[PDB]
DNA sequence: CGAAAACGTCGTAC
DNA sequence: GACGTTTTCG
DNA sequence: CGAAAACGTCGTAC
DNA sequence: GACGTTTTCG
């Protein structure tokens, strides 16, 4: 899945002025450190005009659209594709680039951070900074509060 | 002034994300047909960001950016250099495309619709138009308005 | 007068 | 826009 | 358990 | 985002 330069530049626009690429620590007693990392690339509009999110399924070929009322949203996930989306776009973006390059080392981080307590929570310290960087207004659970996974 | 097409392209999906292309019929005595029709292409961004503003009027390389408050705005409402900025963009324009086209219509058309009291009716068609194409919510003045000029 | 700038603000669609 | 919590799925 | 889907909602930044 | 009203400028 690799996509077209004009495409990836009007999507990268697009993405800084109406998109969102979030990271979040999703709290869980199943997961072996009690969160799970998540990761979301997001576009919203309104509903009256999901056929464009609804095009966006169309040429990332993965993904899917999710109603909210008034309101739509293009989600993609999924680690893998996001990552050889979000990759792809990257060199575009410049409002939300640097969340772009965080997500992208969170991904490729993973693997060892399940791995270790100590691993884990630097991860969880990436996805402050994404926060950080997003205009976030109701965030609850930082990396912060997994700390208090001491025991 | 000719634009560069990668600069084009992304600027288009971030207009279509959080810009604006707007007519308006301003009530005024003044005026011949007592209204000016006025026409505005717009960015809007909260102001920690106004660099990004800022970097717009660099590279257009006329308009210029206000500040209201929390928020500013990039703002290119210049008859001439709007017409030939909208006339290289508009082809890559998705959601504001017809928009753009119409006030590239209401700009060609200008000189000959100050003539008659028709033309100019048949012209404010168009922003209704325009308006009718965008998320409007608080217009007030109308074609249908202008028409009570009856006399 | 004609046209743009300046200034101000409602209601969501992010 | 950018989170939150809850349910499915493998 | 691990990972994504589904579902829900606060507070502006358009 | 998409209008409104009021002031300047030529
Ligand atoms: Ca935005
Ligand atoms: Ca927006
Ligand atoms: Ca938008
Ligand atoms: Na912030
Ligand atoms: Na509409």
């Amino acid at each position: 899945t690799k996509y077209n330069k004009e495409f990836l530049l009007y999507l990268a626009g697009f993405v800084d002025g109406d998109g969102s690429i979030i990271a979040q620590i999703k709290p869980n007693q199943s997961y072996k450190f009690k969160h799970q990392l998540s990761l979301t690339f997001q576009v919203t509009q309104k509903t009256q005009r999901r056929w464009f999110l609804d095009k966006l399924v169309d040429e990332i070929g993965v993904g899917y659209v999710r109603d909210r009322g008034s309101v739509s949203d293009y989600i993609l996930s999924e680690i893998k594709p996001l990552h050889n989306f979000l990759t792809q776009l990257q060199p575009f973006l410049k409002l939300k680039q640097k969340q772009a390059n965080l997500v992208l080392k969170i991904i490729e981080q993973l693997p060892s951070a399940k791995e270790s307590p100590d691993k884990f929570l630097e991860v969880c310290t990436w996805v402050d900074q994404i926060a950080a960087l997003n205009d976030s207004k109701t965030r609850k659970t930082t990396s912060e509060t997994v700390r208090a996974v001491l025991d």
